[PDB]
């Protein structure tokens, strides 16, 4: 059997082709003590790294979809094989994941790692978005995948992909547990600590939610209170916020309120359809597919839906599919791809790559 | 039962002989993948072409009634036996039709596939106006045939044709389709790809016209708003064009709007009975048959009629006999000729094919 | 004095007639503050927003020649006459230009604006292709016009333009520098804002050349180093480019690399002679006159002989002229005919308007 | 004429707008008795609670730039009105400041005090960083501001702010007395008391200097004795420090000396640098400007200067700006903006709070 | 085997790694006749001069946890190795104990005793509060221990220390003792003499509890009877105490009975727990690990619980461990220490001290 690993910025989501779901998630983190032992272990990763992030430095090794600490993600991969899934690489082939239009470097790097180091006996890099339209079951949709690092748009009619009109956004949900901290500031709560950015991605994940309009919603939280909720530190205080809850998922359609130029998610994806040849527009319009944590967000269908029907012509029938399972589109997506007879002829081995170099790797790739 | 294909510059009409309307009506394209394919058929033809031509190259195979591409040609020819008919080519003797005035090598390598590709047990090539005289009933008359590719006329009189007075003008539906697409860029509507081609030509059949008095028309459309109608594009966008609907028809009878030297449809035909006996003229004036997809614009016949009408001798009768059906007048002749007992002595068959070489196939033809 | 703007999809040329060069040249761009200002003007054009666009959103008020923003459009000209020339429109003539077959409003409301804003005395719009054959000295030749959003060809022969064989393609500099930044992030180089793109646009001049043979350019680039070239970014960070040096320019030739349809600029030059009489033809391949920015790249005279002589018949003469000064040749030609006294005739002045109204600015026009 | 009082986390500077000096300089304290009167005053403010600190216990009402006694910071205000510019506060418009990212409650409350308890005609809060750019004579430039309780970045960028690249740190002048406090005890002396803090930033404030370079002054520091310096306590003893002198203000670049896991000042600075758009990175390496009274230490500057220049690229010019009067910046930079007539449309009036509630003091502020 | 000493400011404990208790327990003090000889030792040293103190003057080496008379100092530990314990030094390792924040000449010149007056073969300087976390078996928790001349907090989270939350209190149990003593005249009973002062410490350790309500306690003594309790001095006087039993033990919690600015024990421990990370303040709440004499007194846990709880938030479980072997817990903790196989390479032998200088000595401490 085949391994699907998907190596997000925030989460890694490991498991085996023909599952339904990861069987091991857990965060994309590499934890070290900032104090000083007196009573111990070097480092820590994943959800060990944060039950103790009290006494603990935090570092990513993956920002906006690219690898930047190799030793910290060698870490991570170590972590995943032998103590998350306890399996042996040089038994299984690995599916790969990556985000579209990154560092050629960031895949061949990775290539040479797991042949290397892990002795993998095959591999292959897939595009994400691609894999989340294998979940949904669809050949033809236009793929808004946001997830902590990278939100992307990748159109898909009947099987082909459309590298030119692929977007590609360094904004997702790292960028709004940022802005979350920094508005979070004017009720006087100061998250400072990379400890204390994950409980702030905890609440973000908790109370956030996206408003239908924006608007209308900033006059409902600055007359009354019904929109307050409280929600309780690991030490027992308590904080309440009232329209951070929705400013923060606003960012995505609202770039501007961190200081990016770019359009929002629902501009991208109509820029995107506009970009396509005429004749496949009504069916984008029709298969607008969401995945990655990002679209988890209570409300965002509803607002993708107003936000798109506004800008598309009035005869289009505006359709976000959002499935529940979201989530996780990309892993399922691809143990979809790695159970099919049809994909055991695209596995890279490790006899090709000692032949092919590197550049071996860079095939049906955008 | 024969076969009677009739393979247009634009459209492919098949069928049985005997029957009244052709079978199977679908474009004569040939489609392939312009992008890339990530989730696949390598090539599309006809109405399977057409639906998804928003990422394929369509490709024409006859341009002006002569065969540029032969491979896609016979993937075609396959296509509407296989799929569209349903039929075994090897059972049936088949009738095929050809513009005059053709390159010799045209028939010849067509006769030759349909031998040694398809192994049909007989076929003959007709001329395609002499077939549209058949659908018309008479037998004597001038045929003004105007498909995709071509236009053409050719007298008849009393059974017999004269070739010396055959006129033969490459402008066409799809010159006109071309011209149509470059004066709608001045309302800033850009068709540009081979899939937009295909909308300008659903835009040409449904709102096009010919105006009586062009010049009359032009200072109506400049003057008020009543000759403006409205199209919706396939993506939902609602683009007006005024003048354009006539503009574009008036080709016909003004061939310098595309640069082209020739005279117009009605100095042709024209120019082409002056050309015949004194002693034919009176029956060639009242028996103008035309025919062809070309000449379904509303209008055409009121100004073919009119403007042969001021050409003429005041004391002739102008009749131009413009029937319902004419846009398979073609076929629905090769359909009464190939049912024919007297007709029967013409089908070339295999034997005689390889015993006479391909020389056999240039008789009773011009 | 007359004066000549050329309002070009990314510069400005403006000047005197008679003079030898463009007195003012400067980026048609029009930037707001993005940002929030805290210690004001409201908008910037020009030079000016290029020194400032660290904190501008800068925008084209000119997309592929037409004119999409007029509000900002009248800012540019705004610019031009009183900060640029230091002089009054109403006292002189002004001499405009177009690319061809544009829509008919960007002109009938460019002539409302001359003459109802900047109240010139008489005004004229001219093709910008004719103007390149004057800069060259020649009655006769096929002129290849590539500048920022437009690339046309337009063959004249004895002073004579073939309208009908005029190509108009919508690929030209920004469409270059907008794949140049795509294919900048397989190195890790991430440009995205508008600011950037100007960053990415000088790389493409400073860096960018045509490889006589792509195929054989790519090994060279794929086996050493002696194609990497470094270029020093405005914060003192150095990049290094290798083979997408030539790749961008090679969009030129294969316009699919940014998944449009068209033929490169060799096969359209070649389609447009091919279009015209045959008798002209010797004398459009031997006088092939190229204009515009984007035809400075190295090399492209030397592709452009290469890829013609292999299309056109083996004892023709094809001859690229590519003057130095042939990115100015739109505005040399337009201070050459506004100063002929033959040309004095054919101003539009105020009066005429008035009494003819906006449909006296389409003559001889196409 | 205008009050401009900067109510530090340290310092009260106050004055007139207009002055080249604050006229009141005192520290923020409160102190009150904390042993039994038997021979008296309840409370204490400022130079009067100093020089009586030995029976008294010192409160600081503003922490971290934040006021978390508001009692008490009324007695700061009164003391500041009546007892040191014996001046009417219901005659003058006030120009307060207040340190960026602050809770919205602060500014929210010290506006209500201000018109209801002192009854000012109008007031106006700033943002400090702004006032320091306009003190140094700039309108461009990356401010590093550090008081008593508030270590902040803020780029400016011809006179534009960028609020999405501030940076704050709670990290300033009370934490390093704390600290040295606590390494002093390395050496048997002793300080506890409130009233001994107030001994140790006098201590601070004389001997402490920034080190060149850390590990090599350690080195020298442990050699030999040429960097011990004696300091005279109030009651005669005589306290010798060596290496402490400059372990105190190396906290500032490495905050991990009390357990802090931010990043330096420089590092700071450099990131703050890299937040902004590139085409403005090279204006603000030449325009450091440092303010505070945490600025003043000696070789603050050439340390700042040597880690900027170790992570900027090589061809940058780094520039430290830091005159000797910057521990005042935020007052002058307040009485020049106080004194301008363009600012006068910004004072907030009593008329417009009572008709437009507190919501109208969040205008122009970050 | 290795010896552990724990010498206390009040008390020496003394004995063999791998016991349960010290060998050897008695005063840290030395006394010196103060009268006149006739009929002789010069001093006496722990309960020799405790049996003795009529006619002596006795002498604490050890104040504040810092050794004032070195001279004294080496008398005890020559006591301690050849009267109590009658083991000889140069042949044990032996590990010795420090409260933290001590001047690091303390910690210095104890070593230089150790190797050279003593011979050791080699010794370790532990933290004290660091080995009461593993008298009480655990990883995680605060400590408080309070002995006879120090109080101080030491927050240790999963083996790893806070330096930065470490409180330092010097206010202890000889402080409670003197100001027994001068509320003791308030009855009439006059303790002056350093002898005295030996039968006051004897009253506070029977007689001295902690009242859970102070002034509900204090009204309850005023209105009966019912806590007076008698007591037998050393000559057959019975003196009678009341409110005074639980008035001494209350300057642990309102430090400013004798006149200190510091907050109470309760109050530390919170501001403690509240400068630790927010994810670990949780454990630190549930793991509140008392040590040391100064905590025996009967109630002092559930006040500290009462106290603790009143300030943290309701959510959280304070939880108080006070096993009832608590007033050994450094030196139990240190037995256990010393006979870790871990901990044996920590031991800093005579031939390192020879080769690093004192500076050796300074590792792993705070
Ligand atoms: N219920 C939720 N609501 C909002 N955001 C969520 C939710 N669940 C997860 N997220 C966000 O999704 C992001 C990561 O999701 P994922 O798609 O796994 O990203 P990646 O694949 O880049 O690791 C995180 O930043 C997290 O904050
Ligand atoms: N209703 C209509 N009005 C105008 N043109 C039409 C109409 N229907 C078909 N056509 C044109 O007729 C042309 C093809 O007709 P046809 O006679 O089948 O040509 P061919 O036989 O050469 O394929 C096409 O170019 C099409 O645009
Ligand atoms: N040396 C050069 N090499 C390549 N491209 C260039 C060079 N100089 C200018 N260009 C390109 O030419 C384009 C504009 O030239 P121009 O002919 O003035 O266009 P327009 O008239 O449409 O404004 C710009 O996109 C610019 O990038
Ligand atoms: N010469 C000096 N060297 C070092 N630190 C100083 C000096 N003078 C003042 N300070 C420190 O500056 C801090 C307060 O300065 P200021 O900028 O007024 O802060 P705030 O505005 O927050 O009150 C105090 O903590 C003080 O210790
Ligand atoms: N039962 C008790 N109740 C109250 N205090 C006590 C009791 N037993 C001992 N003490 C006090 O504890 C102090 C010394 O304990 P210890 O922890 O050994 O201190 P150190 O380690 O500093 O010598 C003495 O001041 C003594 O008065
Ligand atoms: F890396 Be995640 F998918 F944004
Ligand atoms: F080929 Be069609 F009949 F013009
Ligand atoms: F508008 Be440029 F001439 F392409
Ligand atoms: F409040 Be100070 F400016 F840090
Ligand atoms: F010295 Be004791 F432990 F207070
Ligand atoms: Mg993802
Ligand atoms: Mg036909
Ligand atoms: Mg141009
Ligand atoms: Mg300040
Ligand atoms: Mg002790």
């Amino acid at each position: 059997t085949a391994l699907v690993c998907d190596n997000g910025s925030g989460l890694v989501k490991a498991g085996f082709a023909g599952d339904d779901a990861p069987r091991a998630v857990f965060p994309s983190i590499v934890g070290r003590p900032r104090h000083q032992g007196v009573m111990q272990k070097d480092s820590y990763v994943g959800d060990e790294a944060q039950s103790k992030r009290g006494i603990l430095t935090l570092k990513y090794p993956i920002e906006h979809g690219i690898i930047t600490n190799w030793d910290d993600m060698e870490k991570i991969w170590h972590h995943t094989f032998y103590n998350e899934l306890r399996v042996a690489p040089e038994e299984h082939p690995t599916l790969l994941t990556e985000a579209p239009l990154n560092p050629k470097a960031n895949r061949e790097k990775m290539t040479q790692i797991m042949f290397e180091t892990f002795n993998v006996p095959a591999m292959y890099v897939a595009i994400q978005a691609v894999l989340s339209l294998y979940a949904s079951g669809r050949t033809t949709g236009i793929v808004l995948d946001s997830g902590d690092g990278v939100t992307h748009n990748v159109p898909i009619y009947e099987g082909y992909a459309l590298p030119h009109a692929i977007m590609r956004l360094d904004l997702a949900g790292r960028d709004l547990t940022d802005y979350l901290m920094k508005i979070l500031t004017e009720r006087g709560y100061s998250f400072v600590t990379t400890a204390e950015r994950e409980i702030v991605r905890d609440i973000k994940e908790k109370l956030c939610y996206v408003a239908l309009d924006f608007e209308n919603e900033m006059a409902t939280a600055a007359s009354s209170s019904s929109l307050e909720k409280s929600y309780e530190l690991p030490d027992g205080q308590v904080i309440t916020i009232g329209n951070e809850r929705f400013r923060c998922p606003e960012t995505l359609f609202q770039p501007s309120f961190i200081g990016m130029e770019s359009a929002g998610i629902h501009e991208t994806t109509y820029n995107s359809i506009m970009k396509c040849d005429i004749d496949i527009r009504k069916d984008l319009y029709a298969n607008n597919v969401m995945s990655g944590g990002t679209t988890m967000y209570p409300g965002i269908a509803d607002r993708m839906q107003k936000e798109i029907t506004a800008l598309a012509p009035s005869t289009m029938k505006i359709k976000i599919i959002a499935p529940p399972e979201r989530k996780y589109s990309v892993w399922i997506g691809g143990s979809i791809l790695a159970s099919l007879s049809t994909f055991q002829q695209m596995w890279i081995t490790k006899q090709e790559y000692d032949e092919a170099g590197p550049s071996i790797v860079h095939r049906k790739c955008f």
